[PDB]
């Protein structure tokens, strides 16, 4: 589909989706290129969305009646590069260090290349939204071939008072004498989205191309998760209780690749590769 932005510019938008069984992923590309003939450059705007699961598992630990296990996700990953020389990253969003529930910014565009991380006013925009309810998301990494996002368990309000996403304590459970490995951990009622069910991402970055210096250019998005592991241990003025102990970045990377060609001229899309 083509959307014209107003006097001599058009916006050619393209969508690319894949999953994977394997990671738990789904990446929902939105290649918006901006065609404008008052600025000297290809322009590409990237809308990455999707869904990221936790992979939350609740086992035993061992061979043990006392000790269980959950394997949940510390942080996602989130991450755009490129290999071509000709192509800079202009832009992205979110851009800063932030800890709100909820990420909605807007991206926008104006005749001439002029980009605003700040609509109405502007020819063209894209918005970013997504929940990170006691998470935080911050840019782990970025140059002009590459941005990388890290969302991170950060704040948490259990029964035991305000926690950080560090305590070894959080998340342990009420049921010392079950035989239930979910039973060593709190419900589902009291778990971040984040943790009981997964990431929906949506993140923007916006690209550049020196027009006429290659037809092609390949960008990789990764989409993943890091694990920690908490163990539940339970401890025996009788009375018995669950103590938790944390396997900091147990599984770091736990990441989908995919490789996208993106052709300037013809504006197709081809999905060159994928782990």
């Amino acid at each position: 589909n083509i959307e014209n932005i107003g006097d001599g510019a058009e916006v050619v938008k393209r969508t690319e989706d894949t999953s994977s069984d394997k990671w738990g992923v789904t990446q929902n590309i939105q290649f918006d290129f901006v065609k404008d003939k008052k600025y000297n450059k290809d322009a590409l705007i990237l809308k990455m969305q999707g869904f990221i699961n936790s992979k939350t598992t609740y086992y035993n630990y061992k061979n043990t009646d006392h000790i269980k296990a959950m394997r949940w996700p510390f942080q996602y990953n989130i991450g755009l590069k490129t290999n071509d020389p000709n192509v800079d990253l202009i832009n992205y969003l979110p851009k800063n260090k932030i800890d709100s529930v909820n990420v909605s910014q807007t991206l926008g565009y104006n005749i001439g290349g002029n980009f605003n991380s700040g609509n109405g006013s502007f020819n063209y925009s894209k918005t970013i939204s997504y929940n990170q309810q006691n998470y935080i998301s911050e840019v782990e990494h970025q140059n002009s071939k590459s941005v990388q996002w890290g969302i991170k368990a950060n704040s948490f309000i259990t029964s035991l008072g305000k926690m950080s996403g560090h305590d070894p304590n959080l998340f342990v459970g009420y049921k010392p004498y079950s035989q239930n490995p979910r039973d060593y951990f709190v419900p589902d009622n009291e778990l971040p989205p984040l943790v009981h069910s997964g990431f929906n991402p949506s993140f923007i970055a916006t690209v550049s191309h020196e027009k006429g210096s290659g037809d092609t250019s390949e960008f990789e998005i990764t989409y993943g998760r890091n694990m920690d592991v908490t163990h539940a241990t339970r401890r025996t003025a009788g009375n018995s209780y669950l103590e938790g102990s944390r396997i900091h970045n147990a599984f770091v990377n736990r990441n989908y690749t995919v490789k996208y060609e993106v052709n300037w001229k013809t504006h197709e899309i081809k999905v060159k590769g994928h782990n």
